[PDB]
DNA sequence: CGGCTCGCGCA
DNA sequence: TGCGCGAAGCCGAT
């Protein structure tokens, strides 16, 4: 609609109509922060434009069940600082429970609002809350990509097979996409308790919680401070302190050498694009930067781009067909080893490797990024079938990592067991032609005898 | 046809 | 640790 320093292919219309006369409403999911964020600041150019307010709604939904306490908090606590932040900015921020499919179509009805914009997601929970809300409206019903620095359906129009094919393509948009962000103006017009939803939702957690032998939890919450402020101080001092060694230690676990991006950039509390921007500028290691630009563009955008084309993402069809006709070659081939998910969850494997990677995503809530990959390789390699190794992989990563249920998971479990985005290997029993990780392997590349010590 | 985000042998 | 090779199937630039 209208704004200089707003670029239109970053907004597409879900559902037509009539304008409103009331105020506009951000459905507010994925990009949880008020500042660099573009789903608002369109929200907010629309509602200049039609001399009225903007609101943000966010919908509680019983999500938080199937995960844990380690996301439940970290989520809530970063929403209660947004509702101060966007109080400041004079722009009132509605929380509601339940199904959204049915809340958000209630609140746009009840508060007579004019125009709906919510942020981009491919996860297929989101495309259904969107029809069960087109149904129920009859305003119009925006929806703007501001988790991606180039937006998902402009950047491809199928689905990418590799890096090497997507790579040409997305750098080839940066120059049109990457601009700096204009600031948040605040609400010239006017118009539950988050304390209550966070005390009701932990009582509820509680049975389910990650213990210790004499019942003690395992998780170590002082880790990462949640929140848009927090996620500003870890970006600085990455790019200040550890960003000009990324390039040679990003792979040694022992080293903590990452960005440590990942749970905010998940809950959306600090832009990737904001991100870029400030490495770009950045004067540091040439090799470094393009190593972790790779990383936080290529391969972060790249997920969006296999959620939002594969349904089955999280599915065995989902994998190549060179990669499927492998691993059901060796579907009758004796394992090794057989774990049960509790086994795997409580990690009483034999390999001291794989246990410490465990109890580090246990205590930490992540795990080194480099261990992941040898974490799910072996679930593969030490399961029944490659059905149950995709959902215990699937199932740990979504319920003990920060940055779980999330399109870099789906996509990267993908990686490591179908061989999505990958090649093929040396044929071997049980995997067949996935790439194949070994103990011996990673010791001639970090000391594993220290992050063996490290996490027990 | 050339090139893709492991293990292996050898400085 | 750093390099160069090997084993593998396929995209896409023509
Ligand atoms: C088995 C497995 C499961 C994964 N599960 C998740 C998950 O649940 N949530 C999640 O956010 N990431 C996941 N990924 C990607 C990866 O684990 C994280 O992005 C990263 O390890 C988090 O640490 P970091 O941000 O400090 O890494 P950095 O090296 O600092 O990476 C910077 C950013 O680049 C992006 N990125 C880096 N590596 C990848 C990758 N392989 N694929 C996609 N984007 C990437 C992320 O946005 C990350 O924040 C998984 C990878 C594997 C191998």
């Amino acid at each position: 609609p209208r704004g200089s320093h707003m670029n239109p292919k970053r907004i597409r219309a879900l559902k037509s109509g009539k304008q409103g006369d009331g105020p506009v409403v951000y459905w507010m999911s994925r990009d949880q922060r008020a500042e660099d964020n573009w789903a608002l600041l369109f929200s907010r150019a629309i509602a200049k434009e039609a001399n009225v307010p903007v609101v943000v709604v966010f919908c509680l939904t019983d999500e938080f069940l199937e995960a844990g306490i380690r996301q439940y908090e970290f989520m809530l606590k970063g929403l209660q600082e947004l509702e101060v932040s966007l109080s400041r900015k004079k722009i009132p921020s509605f929380f509601l429970r339940g199904d959204p499919g049915e809340k958000i179509s209630r609140f746009v009805k009840d508060y007579n609002a004019g125009t709906l914009v919510t942020d981009f997601s491919p996860l297929r929970i989101k495309n259904q809350w969107i029809e069960k809300v087109i149904s129920g409206i009859s305003i119009p019903f925006f929806e703007v990509d501001a988790h991606n620095v180039v937006p998902c359906w402009e950047a491809s129009q199928k689905h990418e097979y590799a890096a090497h094919t997507f790579r040409p393509k997305l750098y080839a948009l940066l120059p049109e996409f990457l601009e700096e962000f204009p600031e948040l103006e605040p609400n010239s017009v006017t118009p539950e308790t988050l304390s209550d939803v966070l005390e009701t939702g932990v009582k509820a957690l509680l049975p389910e919680r990650a213990l210790l032998k004499n019942k003690d939890p395992l998780f170590e919450p002082w880790h990462f401070e949640p929140g848009e402020k927090a996620a500003k101080k870890v970006m600085e001092s990455f790019i200040a302190d550890r960003l000009d060694s990324y390039g040679a230690l990003r792979n040694d676990p022992t080293k903590n050498m990452l960005s440590n991006l990942s749970p905010y950039l998940h809950f959306g509390q600090i832009s990737s694009q904001r991100v870029v921007l400030e490495v770009e500028k950045a004067e540091s290691n040439p090799g470094s930067k393009k190593a972790f630009l790779d990383e936080i563009l290529i391969w972060k955008e790249i997920s969006d781009n296999f959620c939002y084309y594969n349904p089955g993402y999280d599915g065995f069809e989902s994998f190549p067909s060179w990669a499927k006709e492998s691993l059901n070659a060796h579907r009758n081939d004796v394992r090794s080893h057989i774990y049960t998910l509790e086994e795997f969850e409580a990690g009483k494997t034999h390999d001291p490797l794989w246990n410490a990677s465990q109890m580090e995503l246990l205590s930490t809530g992540k795990m080194h990024g480099y261990t992941r990959m040898y974490w799910a390789k072996k679930i593969l390699e030490w399961s029944e079938s490659p059905e149950k190794a995709l959902e215990i992989a699937i199932c740990l990563n979504d319920r003990y990592e920060l940055d779980g249920r999330d399109p870099n998971g789906y996509a990267g479990i993908a990686w490591s067991i179908g061989g999505v985005h990958d090649r093929a290997w040396g044929e071997r029993e049980v995997t067949g032609k996935i790439r194949y990780m070994s103990y011996e392997g990673c010791k001639r590349k970090f000391d594993v005898k220290l992050y063996i010590e490290k996490y027990s």
